[PDB]
């Protein structure tokens, strides 16, 4: 883990040449008390892996814990492995993960939403058994990339985790853990850039191999199963005659088979990696996927379900996606962190557009000046960029991912904000020149007051007039909102997307009168917002906040988390769901 | 400018005017004087109610300013030779009575009576058009204070105010036409003392003219008269009296009649009294010379459609729910409630803290100045004390006056403002201790009003605001404050309010606010701490039931701190309370 760079490999898969093993299951679990990774574990406490631990146990001490926790289990390297290089991966640690093989530290990793792994091949032998213990610290600071500070309670002395975001600070191994193998000479990375000449579809590729052994073949197969182009070399471009384009309601995916042939006509490594072929351009006030203009519809979302909290779930993913299709949503935004990788591949097959967001949420203090040597400084920017790299490295390939979101609701109206943010969108366009760049702008940072927006390609606005400013005054709110829309459309020649608009709603709370927290009120606000968007020709999309009720930090104005959900936390449609379905399916 | 609650006797008659009145709100027509014509509305608004929620119409509910209630009234033929008048039990804040286009009263209290002798305005046996104008506007000088403002873009009028509950306007309490004899009784006063086993009472009647003589009978609950007296006032002993006790209501009836030259009764009034004494000595609240502990709630006049409007059934049920859960008391939160509730409490043996309508004397800008709350405001504040005490002085159930809720008792000006007020109270009624409900910020250090009051009423919400979801931490900050007060003042302390919001049906096994469980845990841990402080005089949970409030992003369709739901269903805390309050 180095400054200015990203060292993950490709998403482990199984092949004729590589082997894959799941470490998911229950693991022994305990709380920081000393040096637990040097002996076995002493607990009847077992925690499921793909999951956040906080809610799992029905224990207050555990849920409330500030610091490190310890997952542990034994592992056996299959005896079939020697002559194969093998290693241990975490798709994500809560925030700060550490990997111990038997009681030597083998990896330390600061991102909370991106993979990390350790090559253990010289460290254990094929056929041998070791003690995998993984340490996850949930502590946020001013330098950690969702920012925060631990404090202490004057009377009881209890440790307490402050932060500036909405959603609860769920910790642990939220994403699958793996033990896999790769041949000594292997493909480590692949870069795919899809473009279109007339009707001919060309993808520039780039394959990275552990050594300089043999050569690099690439077959490119269609959905039916018949290869449609081939190539040699670590890099080039591939021509596809009469391409089936990946379309935002009509996913087409070709399968790029990268192989590492040895001296002779023999395959020694291979890797299957799906791409779809699509361009993304912003021209002025317009968002083009495949040179036709596009309008987002959908939600910012969360990784949040009932007991597992943030832990990725196969069936909620599929269900969630069906609800999107049910209502004719075409996109969503990975809200305030990168989601599980498997959600991105699913999004690709599913033909859903994604706004991929770094875990930079709450870069402000006004939910004290936020950009200084105290709160958000240069060491913080360093971590912010560190996170931009790992996200892009990981996600660069998904045709569904369509624009990077640098941050949520940063204090972009304050002195200091511009210096801070300047290198970040520039980093993004550099590492990946194919997609546009944005961040979701807060209400305070008005068109006048914001000093960041010009550095970005698309304008993403979060607004809540009918909620905060004009509380229940929908007409006075329609005033405020078009005031603001005008301001942006006049000052800038970018396209605009409402990334956040909504109102807390308690399922079953009804009222014939104007009343916030009533299914009815939610409808009305949503509806008048829509009416306003349609009168602005500069709008390029709309994302309700949020998909579904979700858990947040304890708070008096938070009714057991955030209820701005259009669906309940158990995924049941409020009235708003049906409004959105009616608008999204019945017009363009 | 009031008089005893109208009642039917052998010499007084009494008509209810409740029912559907033609209702219309003031627009800016040519018709600037609507009270001198038929109303253009085809809306009928029920009277005992209050209008906002009634019509399912926003413009009505949202309205800032005047509305008009109107109906025809027939003064009975037999009323002549008799003196009759039109009373309003209450309005919204500002009420004006018009009798055939004629302005006949204008009254600025929001929750007390006003009336008009109309004997010379309408002929007995004749019909007249009665129209009542009620204005809902608060100002820096109305007793709940607040300002009206204009929404910049749309232009819509809006009413700001400082207090929790919604600003329901209208004729929230009954309207009457009633008869009284030319030479009638106007006011009575009763003061009950206990002298060993014997109960004594000092009656003071004020009739219209001074001819004939005043006579008084005192009848027990069984029909048998038990002491007699003569004279516009004197003092009565009652051998082995039956005491009105907080567990066991007992109400003697006092018949005060106005005898004439002969042996005939020209006028007469039935007035229930219970015999009972209230003394605060040291940290102790003694009812009939034994230590007492308030259990119960702050309540609200708030039900579903009628809003603030008095309701017989919800009244009876509410009390039945106090009995169900072993409550013994309550506080007329942030306004005197309807007269009949106080009467009912008497019959019910329920103890009452009578509060004025003075909330939201607090702007957290400097709140006590020639801008926000000045002398003029303080005039109106003293007026409400006058009218509250004048109306309610007699009730054995009323046991303390509460001058105001949650004023900024910690800011400059606070002291000069309040000084005269409790003095006023004790002057108007020596028989009861005086208080106000202390806000959180006004700590035992910061507060500069408290020494001037008999009992200390506080309403701490740490586990809610301060140590939000940190009950162990809140426990400490709580006992810290209680040491402070009990260390600093030699008076009884009553948690006037306390508790957390809760959504019925919302559940959790861990520490999560807005779950039924969290409420039980907060309420509980407070009781643990109350039981450790010997200075404590009572606990009143903050709230009997959920009630509507001013619209807010932090208020889920009102306040949900209620121990029951708005339709009066038990939350988890109701049962916790019932368990504690019945059993020890």
């Amino acid at each position: 883990a180095a400054q200015g760079s990203a060292g993950s490999m490709l998403k482990p898969q199984q092949t004729t040449t590589r082997d894959l093993i799941s470490l998911d299951g229950l693991w022994k679990f305990a709380l920081a008390s000393t040096q637990p990774w040097t002996s076995q574990l002493k607990t009847s406490l077992e925690c499921p892996v793909p999951a956040s631990y906080n809610d799992i146990f029905a224990d207050s001490k555990i849920h409330d814990h500030v610091g490190w926790v310890y997952y542990q289990r034994d592992v056996i390297v299959p005896k079939g492995w020697s002559e194969e290089r093998y290693l241990v991966r975490c798709e994500a640690a809560t925030h700060h993960g550490r990997i111990y093989v038997n009681g030597n530290l083998v990896a330390d990793h600061v991102g909370g939403y991106t993979p990390f792994e350790a090559d253990i091949t010289d460290l254990v032998a094929a056929g041998e058994q070791f003690r995998l213990t993984i340490a996850v610290d949930n502590e946020l600071t001013y330098q950690t990339i969702p920012p925060g500070k631990v404090e202490i309670l004057e009377a009881t002395g209890k440790k307490v985790q402050t932060y500036q975001h909405d959603f609860y600070n769920y910790a642990g191994l939220a994403r699958s853990v793996w033990l896999y193998s790769v041949p000594q000479q292997h493909i480590q990375d692949i870069t795919v850039r899809t473009d279109v000449q007339g009707t001919t579809g060309l993808i520039d590729y780039n394959v990275v191999a552990s050594t300089t052994q043999g050569t690099i073949q690439v077959a490119v197969i269609d959905e039916d199963g018949t290869t449609v182009a081939t190539s040699s070399g670590s890099n080039g471009t591939i021509h596809i005659p009469s391409v089936h384009l990946w379309q935002p309601g009509a996913a087409y995916l070709y399968q790029l088979h990268a192989s590492i042939i040895d001296s002779s006509k023999k395959t020694i490594d291979t890797y299957k990696l799906a791409t779809g072929i699509r361009t993304v351009k912003v021209q002025g006030t317009q968002f083009l996927i495949n040179d036709k203009p596009f309008y987002f519809t959908g939600f910012g979302k969360h990784e949040d379900t009932n007991i597992r909290g943030k832990g990725h779930d196969d069936a909620y993913m599929v269900h969630d996606f069906q609800l999107l299709h049910w209502m004719g949503a075409n996109s969503f935004r990975t809200s305030h962190y990168p989601y599980a990788e498997e959600v991105m591949e699913y999004a690709d097959r599913q033909g859903i557009v994604v706004i991929d967001e770094t875990p930079a949420v709450g870069l402000a203090f006004s939910i004290p000046a936020t950009f200084s040597p105290d709160r958000i400084n240069n060491k913080t920017r360093e971590a912010h960029a560190q996170a931009i790299r790992e996200l892009i490295h990981r996600d660069k390939n998904h045709p569904s991912v369509v624009m990077w979101s640098i941050a949520n609701e940063p204090a972009s109206n304050e002195d200091g904000a511009r210096e801070y943010f300047a290198p970040l969108p520039k980093l993004a366009r550099q590492l990946d020149p194919t997609r546009p760049v944005t961040f979701a702008n807060v209400g305070l940072a008005t068109y006048k007051a914001d000093r960041i927006a010009d550095l970005f390609d698309v304008l993403c606005l979060n607004r809540y007039f009918g909620w905060y400013t004009q509380t229940a005054e929908l007409d006075e709110a329609e005033a405020a909102l078009e005031e603001e829309l005008r301001g942006w459309t006049e000052k800038y020649d970018k396209p605009i997307v409402m990334t956040e608009y909504g109102a807390d709603t308690v399922a079953g709370l009804h009222s014939v009168m104007v009343t916030p927290w009533s299914e009815e009120f939610q409808v009305e606000m949503l509806d008048m917002y829509h009416r306003v968007f349609d009168r602005f020709e500069a709008m390029a999309g709309e994302q309700v906040w949020n998909f579904a009720d979700f858990q947040t930090a304890v708070g008096v104005s938070r009714v057991d988390g955030n209820k701005k959900g259009v669906f309940t936390r158990d995924r049941k449609p409020k009235a708003a769901a049906h409004l959105l379905r009616k608008r999204w399916t019945n017009l363009h």
